[PDB]
């Protein structure tokens, strides 16, 4: 089915073929002078997805207030609803995110409508940072590192029944994000802290099915502003090494102090072989959750840099899972989400475009201008008609947001969901 | 009224009455040979006061999940008994700031209520940050300085209201923050947007009574992640100097760029007659609103050092308003108050322990290594003697939290108060 | 001609054909959107940034400093290279100056200057290091040194650089110090200040009425606990205080981290005090590098308040544009060639803005529309316009590609002799 | 004696009856609090901290140095220098030399440091620097340079500085390099580390049976885009790689704005690979101000992770540690005079928490009562413990007023030559 009509999608496409076809062309035949075929790096565009978060679906808030547009989603069908748009569209996220309790359902149901609509299930998300009704044991003061052992053996638990959803819906991997740590000097022992982590990670890592893997995801802070347990990509590598070859690292980009250098993080678990995956978002001051690439685009680009390479330097075994985790606090959800994957792709076809032969002879010879230059010159290209003409060929939208305006989904379902 | 019994207050200074006697003997003496009589610092340590924030008193929570506690106060009548709780022990926090419509009540009430408590009421705090129900205009793309003319008018008569119930109290200030910003670059167009926010507060000066004052609050970021119209305390100067006499800058601690020196920007207003007052509280990597002191004591000393040089170079006309702005997320709100106003008035003995004259011969003669440790010897006299008998002196207790949890209160207000559930936080 | 024109002909030959076809794909892709690119090429071609003198040698930290060949023996050999940077970009026909480094006859510098088609932007004083036989160290301080004689001292200094300036076609001073603490208590925040605001009115009355005053805030660095000219905030105070001649400038690297720069830039036109920038990028400190190599969106986004401003009306905005970098690890000239270009790339894209469509979505707060109208500029690939306004201006359509085949590095290599001592 | 026993006792009895006064009173509060002043005072006593030898001469930034009067010029003069620090706080009986600025014959270098009652910490390497003669040049790395030769070069430099150590009593190397980049593509990030273990892995195959090699990382400097060893995750991947003698030296000035470095070193020791510390104190980047000036709580919390792992009965755990710092504004004996106090200042305080009762808080998860249990023993002034500490064992009440009425400086300016009057 279609949650867009197709007469929309045709026609908001037919507008914009003929300066498609003169932009398309044109960059096929700067790129020909350089000596890259533009259709190979379409191609290679139109198989690069990337997972939508449900809880990014929905208008998302701060802890001073939450406001929220018309039609939002009432639960997971609804936010599945609105993934079936973004897709439809973009053609880049197939796969949604879940998070239990939050899209707690019928697995069987949620498959159904999955099926039914063209989506599929990307990693399962646990949720041990916040209490729900009927709860035996409060998080407060923790979950898989709290002091008391039944706290933990309850995190450890709701994992597991996450997992089971997952088999149920074709999920194949579990990302463990938890808020434990501490506000205080003395309140945390840190060592015993991640000890009891550790060993409770463990416990999960026994119920992890073999064809599963196990993701653990750093943060610097928030909810915890003194100490956090799995605090930054070192504690991460420890976790993932500690736990078995099931378990790897995922990096969330705006969990980073101030001015780190997250490409090298990249590169580094890369080499260590524990580089899981990626939440992708953009931030200024924290974690701000903002549309990708909407505040540093550059440095997203420089991200996919080291994607590249590692297939270029002859990396095996690497596919790692790609995610957005977002939230959207001002603009209609299924609009940001739409232009953050379309700017995922922007980078990536972006890093496809480096002359890999000129940068390892610039590396090699110390010629730290051309070498970064030789990174701009793929950079600056404008590559918005590959990313275009890649979805006009798999069933999307020229321009997604216009297409999306222009059929008045939005007023659509504001009049079937409640105010 | 006594929130805390009197028998349990006596009961638990006698129990450290001797400890305290031996303590407060040996700083005496030693400080007796460093040329400071104890009593003269004693004496002002228990003029001393910060105001107590009523949304403080309620378990705080992020984005993510709140985990409320027991007892937890219900509406303003029961944070007002919570926050008697505090100075009666402290005897550090007579006043309470109010939050609209957060404490929307009958004037009349609240004033009778905080006399019978012997509490007052410090400025007055507007909410244009948050939407209330049956509300004309959203502030979600803004308030103050919000595109739209309507909602800029709405948000004045709010603060409006503000100043209307504060005088009816006995507030002489109204203090204005926003979440006013952008999150996208082009989103909103910085110098419209102050220029809008600017033109709204000049209407909201017009209401002011001609001895009440006008503080607006800067804040680097949060709710808006790209930009903030009142982002740091040069646009705060800007504000404070095109509105008025009457209005002044407002500095939260947790509020500024990560490793941004306070102390000076605190040293700029006092010079410049800007200084409004301060929201205390300490943070380490945002605006984390932890207890004040409880991560870097030493940088609460070094604005205190500023506030007391001030306050000894004879600074005519200089009162600025101190309040205390946090979140206790994990912690009982009363416990942490307590020890947070504890440690402001830790802070500020030590600064008044600082010999000046010596301090200032080392500046003149460029003795770096000297001039600093003149400030550290004053910072590390352990003062809690002082703070001790100082509540001791004026009805509090000599070690407040203990007292507090000999009381039973939390448990007693627990069994008034309904039970409350855990939930999300926003996100 | 520092570099033959011949060799500046033969490679802009070369690269002729396929600058035609970019330029003309991106002139029809630009008309799509109600653009006129040569309206844009035109405007380009009289961007102009000043180089600073002390940016033509290879730079170092404290660690240490690894000279390349040819290194400027003196501000005639810099002014020499200058030349180049302004011949193959035709970006940059000023020079910055610093005294005393750069101190030599203002008859022999202007006829130089002349000879080598360049001419001189704002003086810049130095007090943040000592000089041979001054009477007073800077050690502590300098126009906020406790001492009153070092205050005088460095006072003199300053009305020394306008005279020198006056005398070569100059007509600003910026004013950058040390001035600090580097522990608590060291300095009495306030009187530091007023003692700096003192020496500075002093300085104020010595500026002809045509001149400007430049001060530079930086957050730290020498001083690392506090500096008197630490932010913006600071920065207005002085200029307000001091006149209408007195301005801030705004060095990108000099902010803590995360600060939102282009808002500052806003702040300071709003109050019309932005004397102009010091351009540079970086990712951690005051790390002075190229400009754009780092976050070029950010830059981009400096240069949208400056062509707002534009847009706005504001009056009598002539801001001056200076390059202030430490070249440490590639051959300075074409570092200053390519940030140069960048800067020029940044302003290019700024001039491609909707802003008719921005202001609609401003007014409407439809924030994702507003800011792709800022993507869909700054995601256009402007180096065909860059490129073209070179070729018309006598520059070179690759400045380094260009630099290179020259052979003029090898050149000086061979003409000036390394520094042994 | 480099400072005359006279000085200092007459020194000691003007102070002597104010610290019998203040060290019963503390004994006292301490007793009532069921610890033995006694027993902190004999742990105080064994506390020893290694200075370093670029440290006793003034320190200066990249925009200039401003030196005092008798700089120390040499290693022999620096060690005399550091002489008087150990006579006086009786906490800084090893020096940590820099080869090759304090190259000499390893039998004067023994023999002098004998005779000063000086004993020598691990030996520094430097590749982040050329010297003269050098066959290849750092400029573009050393360890991790693309060019084999070069990474040959260092490897030997570090093999000969291993020799040095074990003629004069080192038992440990410490490797910290500049390697990086400053511009996105100039290094490929991944080779470049795996040519910097392979150097590593040549270096450690030199390493004796009782030796150590520890290597540093840091955030930026001289790198201001990547550096190779950038952070305390990539110094984990180091240490474990190499071998059970390789371990990691965190540097406190060497992180990220707001990071948590006390966890860090909770993370090592864990782990095992927690070889030392270089102590200083910072406010904005590696600022290498004197330790506990700025933030003197960072230093404790630091100090409670260390005395908390002897609690706990850690395996593997003989942390080395020393100071790191530049004094630019003081005089550097000065500084680390009082810079070793500040240290034995927050182990003295990690000493008196009362470890039952904050493990009662931390079960409980009583947050408030675990942090007044800290900051019970952090507001404890234990000040007459580190006096009597020197007393006891031939140094100064007060340090610094000791070395001022003695006329020191001024002795050695008299004996050393400044570069003018
Ligand atoms: C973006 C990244 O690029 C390369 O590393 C591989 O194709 C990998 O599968 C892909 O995820
Ligand atoms: C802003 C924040 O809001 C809630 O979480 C609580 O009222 C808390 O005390 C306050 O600090
Ligand atoms: C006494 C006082 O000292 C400083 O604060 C300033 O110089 C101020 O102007 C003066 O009034
Ligand atoms: C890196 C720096 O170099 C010099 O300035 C001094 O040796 C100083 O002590 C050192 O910290
Ligand atoms: C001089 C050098 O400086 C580095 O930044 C690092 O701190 C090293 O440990 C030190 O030896
Ligand atoms: C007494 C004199 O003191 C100097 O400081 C130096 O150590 C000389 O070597 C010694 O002869
Ligand atoms: C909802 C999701 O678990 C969450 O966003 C985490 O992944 C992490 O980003 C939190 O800061
Ligand atoms: C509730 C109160 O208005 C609020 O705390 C503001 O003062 C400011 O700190 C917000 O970040
Ligand atoms: C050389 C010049 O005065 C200097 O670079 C200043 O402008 C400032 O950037 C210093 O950090
Ligand atoms: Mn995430
Ligand atoms: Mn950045
Ligand atoms: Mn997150
Ligand atoms: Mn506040
Ligand atoms: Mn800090
Ligand atoms: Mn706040
Ligand atoms: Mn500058
Ligand atoms: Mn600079
Ligand atoms: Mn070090
Ligand atoms: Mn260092």
């Amino acid at each position: 089915e279609f949650r867009i009509a197709q007469d929309v999608v045709a026609r908001e496409n037919d507008r914009r073929a003929s300066a498609l076809k003169e932009d398309y062309e044109a960059l096929g035949a700067n790129l020909a002078r350089r000596g890259v075929d533009i259709e190979a790096v379409t191609a290679k565009v139109e198989k690069f997805f990337v997972a939508v978060p449900s809880w990014g679906v929905g208008t998302g808030g701060t802890r001073f207030a939450r406001f929220p547009g018309t039609g939002e989603p009432r639960g997971i069908f609804d936010k599945l609803d609105d993934c079936a748009v973004i897709q439809q569209l973009t053609r880049a996220t197939p796969n949604v995110s879940l998070n239990i309790p939050w899209d707690k359902a019928d697995p069987k149901e949620l498959k159904a409508r999955g099926d039914a609509l063209g989506l599929g299930f990307d990693a399962m998300n646990s949720n041990t940072f916040s209490d729900a009704p009927g709860q035996a044991h409060s998080y407060k003061y923790g979950s898989l590192s709290h002091t008391n052992a039944a706290t933990r053996a309850q995190a450890v638990e709701h994992n597991l029944e996450c997992i089971e959803i997952g088999k149920a819906i074709g999920s194949k991997a579990l990302t463990v994000w938890i808020g434990d740590g501490s506000n205080f000097p003395g309140q945390s022992n840190f060592t015993r802290a991640f000890e009891r982590y550790l060993s409770a990670m463990a416990e999960i890592y026994k119920g992890l099915p073999d064809d599963w893997k196990l993701f653990s995801e750093h943060k610097m802070y928030e909810p915890a502003f003194y100490s956090t347990v799995v605090q930054d990509w070192g504690t991460n590598y420890l976790i993932a090494q500690t736990l078995g070859p099931k378990a790897q690292c995922l990096v969330d980009l705006g969990h980073h102090a101030p001015n780190t250098n997250i490409e090298m993080i990249v590169a580094r678990l890369i080499q260590f072989g524990k580089l899981g995956g990626f939440h992708f978002n953009d931030s200024k001051y924290g974690d701000d959750d903002l549309d990708a690439g909407a505040i540093e685009p550059y440095r997203l680009f420089l991200v996919f840099n080291e994607l590249v390479d590692a297939e270029a330097r002859g990396v095996k075994g690497f596919h790692p899972a790609h995610m957005i985790d977002q939230s959207h606090n001002v603009t209609d959800p299924i609009e940001s989400l739409i232009n953050s994957a379309n700017e995922i792709r922007r980078a990536y076809a972006q890093a496809l475009l480096v002359d890999r032969a000129a940068l390892s002879g610039y590396q090699e010879d110390n010629d730290a201008l051309m070498a970064t230059e030789t990174l701009k010159r793929a950079y600056r290209t404008d590559v918005e008609p590959i990313l275009a003409e890649a979805r006009r060929r798999t069933g999307g939208a020229v321009d997604p947001v216009a297409t999306y305006r222009a059929s008045g989904y939005r007023a659509r379902v504001a009049a079937e969901r409640p105010a």
